[PDB]
């Protein structure tokens, strides 16, 4: 039987339109999902939306709509975007669905019953322009009155903050500290990249985990605490349980949950790694549930000297990139340009360079040159592979095998840009092999027809390798390449067909009417 593999993106907050930042996470998850499917895993890939809170309530009111009206529109547009990116997600979780709300309610009541949660008062300091609450120790220019902080400025914006006090339920998370830290020791690959771990534990665990305010009373757009409905469940419990509620946890059919939980990987950017590495495992401990195997926190797409953000408006719309440059281009750029773990700036120039030089030129010209030569020299009939007949073949065939091996290692460690660059070294090599072998010279001599056929056979096999390896990344080009080469055997499109070079040992009629693979 097939081993399960369960991967998630964060549930995104639809307070504005999604941008290439969000597409980065979602395409990255899709690449992993598609890769794991090709490796023979039974895959489930989840994404969704985080729909509660005062900000959504405010956005809806400003737009003259109810919350659910506003959300249904925003989510329709998000679902359109994923369809347009050809995301292979098996489900889409909305926190407004009853299947989700039921879990949030039951989890909260269970924690109340166990004594994990107790009633108190939340105190904080709100900044309007930051839309952020701060603790008193975070405030700049604290103003004192009889030894007590009665005011200050936000450390981000410098704006005057306002005191907030409201009845709130608190989650005792500190009692799980030793268990959490033991989990980290036993599972060294849990936090990825491991460079994230030190800072996170130094700043957030070392000083002591404060009791966590897990409800609010000052607004009503949220999952209501059944036994105390003036309280709504705040972000921590509401958003985090999506990963299990989507699987029918605590429903009448827990089969998806029993099959796929625990998650093999939660994907996210670095600004929410602490919530998925501290609060999330602790919540799962309170429920006596298995912990996720890995949390990967990638870096940020940057622009205008800062993180791309729908609040700041420093954004690039993925819909515009797809319409202007095509789908493969967009997906390729996202996975290739920014190494998975580091930060990087978006520029239009880097986008066009990356996509024209690598896709249309290196790969596109390779396929065009190859097919046109087969058409010219053999009237479309590609001679069957025989062996490494040319003096360069043994080493190039060895490169094909090493390309696969290296790619695999890069893919397993989630270094997508490296996997891609490795594929492209082989693509570039294959173009060079045309220059080195000069097939047009071989075509003049009738005695050289066998060698010419061998050169053609090696070009197509190299192309086939590249096309297979690109299937997780590019959804259009590999299929197009297979069609134009007229490789119909579905087995020759799978990873296992890359074990031994030279699978095409019957002649094939390539396309008589080739066209550019891109855009
Ligand atoms: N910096 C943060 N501090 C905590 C306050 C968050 C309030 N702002 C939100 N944008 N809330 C939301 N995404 N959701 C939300 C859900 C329910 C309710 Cl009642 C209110 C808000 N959080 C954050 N930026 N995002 C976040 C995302 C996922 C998780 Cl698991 C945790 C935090
Ligand atoms: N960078 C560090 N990495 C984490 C060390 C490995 C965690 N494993 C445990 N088996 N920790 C423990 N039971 N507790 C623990 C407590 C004190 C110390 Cl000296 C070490 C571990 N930590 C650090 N520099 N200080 C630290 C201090 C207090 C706490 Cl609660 C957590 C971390
Ligand atoms: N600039 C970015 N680079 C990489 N990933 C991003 C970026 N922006 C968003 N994401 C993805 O979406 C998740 C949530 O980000 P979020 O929507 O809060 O960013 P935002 O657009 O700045 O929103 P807000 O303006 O409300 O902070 C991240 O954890 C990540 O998976």
């Amino acid at each position: 039987a097939k081993e399960t593999f369960y991967i998630t993106t964060p549930i995104y907050y639809p307070s504005g339109n999604l941008h290439i930042g969000h597409a980065y996470s979602t395409v990255a998850g899709d690449v992993i999902a598609r890769y794991k499917r090709m490796q023979g895993y039974d895959v489930r890939y989840l994404t969704g939306t985080d729909e509660h809170g005062q900000k959504i309530q405010e956005k809806a009111q400003k737009a003259g709509k109810t919350e659910i009206e506003y959300l249904d529109e925003m989510i329709a547009g998000i679902k359109q975007l994923w369809a347009k990116l050809e995301i292979s997600n098996d489900d889409f979780i909305r926190t407004t669905e009853e299947r989700h709300k039921h879990v949030v309610e039951q989890v909260f009541e269970r924690l109340l019953k166990q004594g994990d949660i107790y009633l108190g008062e939340y105190e904080g300091w709100y900044s309007v322009p930051d839309e952020t609450y701060y603790t008193e120790s975070q405030l700049v220019d604290p103003q004192y009155e009889n030894g007590k902080i009665i005011g200050g400025k936000s450390p981000d914006s410098g704006h005057e903050v306002e005191l907030v006090k409201e009845e709130s339920y608190f989650f005792n998370i500190s009692k799980y500290t030793d268990r959490l830290l033991e989990f980290y020791d036993q599972n060294p690959d849990f936090i990825q990249p491991p460079s994230r771990k030190n800072e996170m534990i130094n700043n957030f665990i070392k000083p002591g985990l404060a009791d966590l305010a897990v409800s609010r009373t000052s607004f009503n757009w949220g999952v209501h605490v059944p036994s105390n409905p003036k309280h709504v469940v705040y972000v921590w419990i509401d958003a985090l349980v999506n990963y299990i509620s989507a699987l029918g946890y605590l429903s009448d059919d827990e089969s998806l949950f029993n099959k796929y939980w625990p998650a093999d990987i939660h994907l996210m950017a670095k600004e929410i790694v602490r919530f998925h590495s501290i609060i999330w495992p602790i919540l799962l401990m309170a429920l006596d549930l298995p912990l996720p195997k890995k949390v990967f926190a990638h870096g940020w797409i940057l622009m205008k000297d800062g993180k791309m953000s729908k609040s700041k408006g420093n954004v690039v719309d993925p819909n515009i990139l797809i319409d202007r440059y095509g789908l493969d281009a967009t997906r390729y750029y996202l996975m290739r340009e920014l190494p998975f773990g580091s930060d990087g700036v978006f520029t239009p120039e880097a986008f066009v360079e990356r996509t024209n030089f690598d896709l249309a030129n290196d790969l596109g010209n390779l396929v065009n040159r190859t097919i046109s030569m087969v058409n010219k020299y053999f009237d479309g009939e590609l001679p069957a592979y025989q062996g490494p007949l040319h003096e360069l073949d043994e080493e190039m065939e060895a490169m094909a095998l090493e390309t696969v091996k290296s790619y695999t290692e890069s893919m397993e460690s989630l270094q997508f840009s490296v996997a891609l660059s490795t594929v492209w070294k082989f693509i570039s090599r294959t173009n060079k092999y045309i220059d080195e072998t000069t097939p047009w010279v071989l075509a003049k001599d009738d005695s050289q027809k066998d060698m010419l056929g061998n050169v053609m056979a090696h070009l197509v096999e190299n192309i086939r390798y590249a096309a297979v390896l690109l299937r997780p990344f590019l959804t259009h080009a590999p299929k197009e390449i297979f069609e134009q080469l007229n490789i119909n055997n579905p087995q020759f499109m799978e990873f296992s067909s890359l074990e031994q070079y030279g699978v095409l040992n019957e002649s094939i009629m390539v396309t008589g009417q080739p066209k550019p693979i891109f855009p």
